[PDB]
């Protein structure tokens, strides 16, 4: 919900053992389960090439910013009713502060 930069160290650890089982976040790099997330920032949901989303995903249409990015985090079927993965969401605000502070310079 309100977004502060932390430490991109532990935001890279973080996506390791939380996101990258799912995601990748190089350019050109492959889909998963989940979509390569590079560009996400800055970006409509749903639109990572090569990619077929829920209707769900498509339909939220967020732009995508630290602060919403950090509220999707934290439970993401409730941000966005619907959407279908095997994950739960980030609880600490910490997590995602430090998540998010790695993920905009790893999606760049
Ligand atoms: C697999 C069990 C997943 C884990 C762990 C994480 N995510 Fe995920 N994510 C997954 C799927 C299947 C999808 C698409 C869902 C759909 O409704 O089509 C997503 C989507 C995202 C998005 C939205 C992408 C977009 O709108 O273009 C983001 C921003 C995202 N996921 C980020 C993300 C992060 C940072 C994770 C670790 C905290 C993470 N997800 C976990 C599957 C899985």
């Amino acid at each position: 919900a309100e977004f502060k930069a932390g430490s991109a160290k532990k935001g890279a650890t973080l996506f390791k053992t939380r996101c990258l089982q799912c995601h990748t976040v190089e350019k050109g790099g492959p889909h998963k389960v989940g979509p390569n997330l590079h560009g996400i920032f800055g970006r409509h949901s749903g639109q990572a090439e090569g990619y077929s989303y829920t209707d769900a995903n498509i339909k939220k249409n967020v732009l995508w910013d630290e602060n919403n990015m950090s509220e999707y985090l934290t439970n993401p079927k409730k941000y966005i009713p619907g959407t279908k993965m095997a994950f739960g969401g980030l609880k600490k605000e910490k997590d995602r502060n430090d998540l998010i502070t790695y993920l905009k310079k790893a999606t760049e």
